């Protein structure tokens, strides 16, 4: 067990390899966190007589291609087969935690709550009401007391890491 592990940054193309030894006609497969892969261009090469490479392409990384790759070939008996490698996907914060839309009496108090996470960590968060910065910046998870509101009221957390800034959906608290 030593991994490689390969990062990109969100949007970005990218191709994985893998070295398949020690048999003539291997039936070659990319595996996924122990799924076998679908919906990605596949190619298997002989550079020579029992060695084979495998390459896996992906166009355009989202959060969603993150996970352990690598090859597997039936039967196999002594094939070497290279180590998987290890998507890590980066780019802005994601919202694990959106703030909930609430429907509340005037002058009441309530709670509202975002998290946010990367990679790349670590990820602070601020909450906006309407325009204006209330909390923050604090770590993930983050929570907003409000003693109340006499109005419908909009409120936002906006997140931080290395890679930029990513808004969570606008909460809506609306007077019951
Ligand atoms: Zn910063």
């Amino acid at each position: 067990g030593a991994p490689v592990k390969l990062t990109v940054s969100q949007g970005q193309p990218v191709k994985l390899n893998c070295s398949v030894e020690g048999m003539e006609e291997p039936d070659i497969q990319w595996v996924k966190d122990g799924a076998v892969v679908q919906n990605l261009d596949q190619l298997y090469i002989p550079v020579s007589e029992q060695h084979w490479i495998g390459f896996l392409s992906l166009k355009s990384v989202e959060r969603s291609d993150a996970g352990r790759y690598w090859c597997q070939v039936e039967d196999g008996g002594e094939t070497e087969i290279s180590q998987p490698v290890w998507l890590t996907v980066e780019g802005v914060p994601f919202f694990t935690v959106e703030p909930k839309d609430l429907a509340v009496p005037p002058n009441a108090p309530f709670q509202l709550s975002c998290e946010a996470v990367g990679p790349p960590e670590p990820v602070t968060i601020v909450w906006w009401r309407g325009t204006t910065k209330i909390g923050g910046p604090a770590p993930s998870p983050s929570v907003l007391n409000v003693t109340g509101v006499t109005q419908s009221t909009m409120f936002s957390c906006e997140a931080h890491n290395l890679k930029g800034l990513a808004s969570s959906r606008t909460a809506t608290v609306h007077l019951q």
